[PDB]
């Protein structure tokens, strides 16, 4: 698990469950070409996205659905979506968690690399 | 203004209005002593809580009553309150801004210090 | 100024100065063209992006480059850049303030929308 | 585990290990006593705090000694620590993780409440 995804929402305390998650490798043209997606499981969590040699260093999208995810709840969001955008690189033999904590009109991601 | 706190609504999009907000210091046994107090005005902002004569060196605690602000919109919210801590002007006066931006299951803090 | 944009440097505890910011809009054609930019000032904040005329109806898109900040800091930071993608002015104008706090590998974005 | 407490540096995109962690229950008298204490681990979490039993519905502290953390990295940090303080309520059988993601300057702590 090179990749993998999680996503908290901070009006209920609570993993964002069923939140519709795309990622993205851009191309030698600067396009945008689909990687990997799924859906988080009900403690947030995306795994299984991709495997360590179909990982290779290079630029990626993390589009994470927030309003989708907040319109199934009644509240009205600010975000189209949350993009995280990042170089994988490969100084080091490395995992990558991309944690994104939701709020209507507010979002905050951080990055947990580890070996 | 050497100390001013400014509080963020992130459901709402909107400054957090009629924040209360309790000031204390570090006094020489120990104990917390009631420093200064306000509220959150319109644009989310309290100013005028101290001068730069009263605000001398130590240990001071900011604390915003979250708790109070969600329950009077009818939200019941995880968090008594937000605390800061933090020593202030042990390299000399500085101007302080504590920023708070709130959810009712999490909130984050920031200062903005500078060298007048 | 119908569009704001305010930077803070979580590192500093100092407004993000001198970050470039793009900001586009999706065209009819479903790409993004580019609308306005502009670098923050001394205070963190950029102004002056837009017009109320020009600010239409639209899924905006603000790019802030803070990849080149940390990079002209002489810090290796996560990511590209922070990006707030939003559909603006759809029940008319209003005014967006939109904030980001600044860490190497994490950022939090939040927008204050208000009704002139 | 009712009560686990993780801690994440957002400068260095990691785990925070070896920080140390307090607990208080506020006591009849308005006063904070100790209640349970630890280290993080190498993933940033401290466990095994308190029991089911133990912790009864009351008002705790979560301190954080953030500020020992930053200098033992040669960093001047704002806070003296993070401090967390919240109700513990029995409406329902639940788990408390109380996350905090720091930063020199600013720190943002939630909590994720589940069954
Ligand atoms: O804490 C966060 O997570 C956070 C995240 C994103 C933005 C902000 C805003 C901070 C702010 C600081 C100072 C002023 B000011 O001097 O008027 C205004 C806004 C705070
Ligand atoms: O963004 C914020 O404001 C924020 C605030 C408080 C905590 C967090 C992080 C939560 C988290 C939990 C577990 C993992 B993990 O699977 O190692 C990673 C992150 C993020």
């Amino acid at each position: 698990c090179p990749l993998m995804v999680k996503v908290l929402d901070a009006v209920r305390g609570s993993p964002a469950i069923n939140v519709a998650v795309h990622v993205f490798r851009k191309a030698a043209d600067d396009t945008w070409e689909p990687f990997a997606s799924g859906k988080t499981s009900e403690s947030g969590e995306l795994h299984g996205l991709t495997t360590e040699e179909e990982f290779v260093e290079g630029i990626y999208k993390v589009e994470i659905d927030t309003k989708s995810y907040w319109k199934a709840l009644g509240i009205s969001p600010f975000h189209e979506h949350a993009e995280v955008v990042f170089t994988a690189n490969d100084s080091g033999p490395r995992r990558y968690t991309i944690a994104a904590l939701l709020s209507p009109y507010s979002y905050s991601t951080t990055a947990v690399v580890t070996n």
